[PDB]
């Protein structure tokens, strides 16, 4: 009869160990007695817990379950089926505990009890992913959808969550005005834990954090030099499209830009918006921050990038953008934008899934690989680089950034892994594309300017098209300019069959531009048979000019164009410039401080074009050996390339500590987006990058040539929270629909829902929040669209907590983890005023 020794100790909460007052099957509690090393019940101390699932079980079948389990765990030789009677159980289990306690002893510690009780816990279906089922479509597989009212977990409750308000869907119906994407234009639930940036409390802290980040110097080291310039918004269709309302009003309140290009240039912040309807929403928004062009991006993957024989025609490259290029004659661009083919996840971690899906692991769950996984893969992405016939790899990645580099109205993105090995040291290896990407950047200074014409030709087999800049001064074919215009300006003509061949009698006739009239040109880069040969400077070609007619033409012929195969090539490439700029020549041009006139803050105008963005990191970099490879401290090495490269905005990793959970690839290699702690720069302990002085020594590096530093912005979600919290929660797809056939429907569910209160996050969370209201008070007198009301500033978040999520993705946990009574179907609890605990504890 153990029962009377088992009861516990006393009712009071501190007795157990609860979540917000509830019990869950890994619990422990203080019993009255303990059977010390097995021999003699002895009155409990304090340090006296032992497992609920000691002494209680939920039913008969989990008393079986358990008996079983144990006896096997500790050399007990029986084993009980179901028609096993209830005194056997009982009996068996006083043995267990007898085993138990005798192990306690002679191994002076209950962690092992610990592990055993856990793993034990685990075989349960009502307590493992198995009462998770079905999945659903969520990256891990599955999210929980947290309970705006109710009574059993009331400290959650929230009057928001309101879910799926992307920029198209905002106001809870989709937008009328944008039509080219027919969706609600993005979906709630993404990764981890889910940030409810409906919460206008939330709000008011995305936007403090924002603050802090465009002040980071000042606040971590008093350095006015260390300061972030601009944001990039990560997951945008992914959050409440508040958000961006804002981010643009602070950047329009603090920075001034709305008033000239001089501040919006000094400022300029990006989206990552794949929506097609979000660029127009922006737009219309006031162009307080500028989208990529996802059609140009399409065209440069499909046209050029993909196997020959997935591998569409050419003329999207001119007409499916955001900008028509055929003749792009515009003063300012009607909308500003930037363009990219690669990203530190676009076309790099697809790929790498490609591989892992063909060759290595064929039922990986989305991006969730682990490292050695992603390590052979590796291998094969490698080698397939440098092959002339690619079953995995970009191909022609010179010819895409020919055109990024050359396109007129929108602002190049050049991604890291493009000039550098996508994997290895930071900087430490250039890919065979580095040399032709860096004398196309090199050029772009030096003649990249005016209006711009795009021609596609049918000839021969195939098709050419033929790209111009007039150069600098001239916006049309007629502009006559002066004699910088006379040296600048290139031509790009491209074929993209490499069984291209030009008849005898073919001629493409390009129109350089009426400065260009008689003239010397010569190569900067030429396909050959192994690759490419790049040439720079006038005297490195000299056997090889050419020249414009009278009309101002540059003709070719069969002699200078055919398709090749190679490993950079699978088609054709040739870019020329005019002779004789001057070494230093340089046709970019500052944006004026003159007042902006037009309701809009950035313009797509001769100096945004001038700029160059350069993604810095790759999510697949190796991690520092030691402190000379961390990527900030090489940053700081190198400022000198990027500058000589044109980039003028640095668009670093995010450098939030990496959570190391390892549940999606972002927290298996570490780039920053995985955190616990949003104010933990390389703070607690370096980030992959290095360490927060690190980081504010490659910003203060970039800033001393010129060059501004965008900090990532990432407010939809959180991983790894410490602190355990108790919900009601319902399995819902990613956005938000409870899953047909669950069994999780209103019910308790113990997540990883708050973080420790003692992190950089208590530290400045809401620090900054009195000092904005009063600089910048029409802030927070906007009604916020999907809310209809004001931010709220009045409540600081120094310590996350479920009322302030969306919910989380499942945790395994089951449905079933916060114990119930089976015979009156109600959760035990320990609030003292409504104390319930199973009986055979309370009064044996
Ligand atoms: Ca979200």
């Amino acid at each position: 009869s153990f029962a009377q020794y088992n009861q516990v100790y006393s009712t009071d909460a501190a007795n157990f160990e609860h979540v917000d007052h509830y019990l869950t099957a890994e619990s422990w509690y203080r019993p009255k007695y303990i059977l010390k090393d097995g021999k003699t019940w002895t009155q409990s101390t304090e340090k006296d817990f032992r497992p609920l699932l000691m002494t209680w079980w939920p039913d008969q079948e989990t008393q079986r379950q358990y008996v079983n389990y144990m006896n096997a765990q500790l050399g007990i030789h029986q084993t009980y089926n179901t028609a096993t009677s209830p005194l056997q159980l009982n009996l068996a289990a006083q043995t267990i505990q007898t085993k138990i306690e005798e192990k306690i002893t002679a191994e002076k510690n209950t962690n092992w009890l610990r592990q055993t009780i856990s793993a034990f816990v685990k075989t349960q279906s009502a307590w493992n992913s198995d009462s998770e089922k079905p999945f659903d479509d969520h990256l891990q597989k599955g999210a929980l959808l947290y309970s705006n009212n109710s009574k059993l977990t009331s400290q959650a409750n929230s009057n928001y969550r309101i879910l799926n308000r992307t920029p198209t869907n905002q106001t809870g119906k989709k937008d009328p005005r944008y039509t080219a994407d027919r969706t609600i234009g993005g979906y709630e639930f993404l990764l981890a834990n889910d940030v409810d940036n409906s919460n206008p409390v939330v709000q008011a802290e995305q936007l403090n954090w924002l603050h802090f980040l465009m002040n980071f110097g000042n606040i971590y080291a008093n350095d006015p030099d260390a300061n972030f310039d601009s944001i990039r918004v990560d997951a945008v269709d992914n959050v409440d499209a508040d958000l961006l309302q804002i981010a643009g009003d602070y950047l329009k309140a603090a920075k001034g830009i709305h008033k000239n290009d001089k501040a919006a240039n000094d400022h300029l912040s990006i989206l990552e918006a794949w929506s097609y309807n979000d660029t127009p929403y922006l737009h219309d928004d006031g162009d307080n921050m500028i989208n990529m062009d996802n059609r140009l991006r399409l065209s440069l993957l499909y046209s050029l990038a993909k196997p020959l024989n997935q591998r569409s025609g050419m003329n999207p490259l001119i007409t499916n953008s955001l900008v028509n290029r055929t003749d792009d004659n515009a003063e300012t661009a009607a909308v500003p934008s930037y363009s990219f083919i690669r990203a530190h996840d676009s076309e790099v971690q697809d790929l790498i899934r490609d591989i892992i899906k063909a060759e290595i692991n064929p039922n990986v769950v989305g991006y969730s690989f682990t490292m050695e996984e992603i390590k052979k893969a590796f291998e094969i992405y490698n080698k397939d680089l440098l092959a002339t016939e690619k079953k995995y790899t970009h191909y022609n990645t010179a010819l895409s950034y020919a055109l990024l580099l050359t396109n007129k109205s929108s602002v190049p993105r050049v991604y890291y892994g493009d000039m550098f090995t996508d994997d290895g040291q930071y900087m430490a290896h250039k890919t065979i594309n580095y040399e032709a990407i860096e004398t196309l950047l090199k050029a772009r200074i030096k003649y990249v300017s005016g209006g711009q014409a795009m021609r596609n030709q049918q000839v021969g087999n195939s098709e050419i098209i033929t790209s111009v800049r007039y150069g600098k001064g001239a916006l049309k074919a007629t502009d006559t300019g002066d004699r910088i215009t006379r040296t600048s300006g290139v031509v790009v003509i491209e074929g993209n069959n490499p069984s291209l061949r030009l008849k005898a009698s073919d001629r493409v006739v390009v129109n350089m531009g009426a400065a260009h009239k008689n003239q010397a040109y010569r190569p900067l880069l030429l396909t050959t048979d192994n690759g490419i040969k790049a040439y720079h400077s006038d005297q490195e070609a000299a056997g090889l000019v050419r020249y414009t007619n009278d009309r101002g033409e540059l003709i070719f012929t069969a002699a200078d164009i055919k398709g090749y195969a190679n490993p950079q090539v699978s088609g054709y490439l040739g870019v020329w410039v005019p002779v004789g700029a001057a070494a230093d020549q340089d046709v970019r041009v500052a944006a004026s401080t003159a007042p902006s006139t037009d309701g809009k803050s950035v313009h797509q105008n001769a100096a945004l074009d001038s700029r160059v963005m350069f993604e810095g990191f790759s999510n697949f970099q190796a991690f520092a050996t030691k402190k000379e490879e961390y990527t900030n401290v090489v940053i700081a090495k190198n400022v000198d390339k990027f500058a000589e490269w044109g980039v003028t905005d640095f668009e670093m990793a995010p450098q939030y500590v990496s959570s190391t959970d390892g549940s999606f690839l972002d927290s298996v290699i570490q780039n920053g987006y995985a955190f616990t702690d949003r104010y933990d720069l390389g703070i607690s302990k370096p980030n992959k990058y290095g360490t927060a002085d690190d980081l504010v020594k490659a910003i203060k590096a970039l800033h001393s040539k010129g060059i501004k530093v965008m900090a990532d912005w990432v407010p939809d979600q959180m991983y790894a929270l410490p602190e355990k919290e108790v919900v009601t929660a319902t399995r819902v797809d990613k956005y938000g629909t409870p899953v047909a056939g669950s069994q999780i429907k209103n019910t308790l569910y113990v997540v990883d829902g708050k973080s420790s209160g003692k992190d950089q996050q208590a530290k400045y969370g809401g620090a900054f929040l009195e000092e904005l209201q009063a600089k910048y008070p029409e802030l927070f007198a906007r009604k916020q669209i999907s809310t209809g009301v004001p931010m709220d500033p009045s409540v600081k978040i120094k310590q996350w907590s479920a009322k302030y999520f969306n919910g989380t993705n499942i945790l395994g946990r089951g449905a079933g983890y916060v114990l119930k009574d089976q015979a009156t179907n109600t959760y035990f609890s320990l609030v003292s005023d409504n104390t319930f605990l199973p009986k055979s504890l309370v009064n044996p």
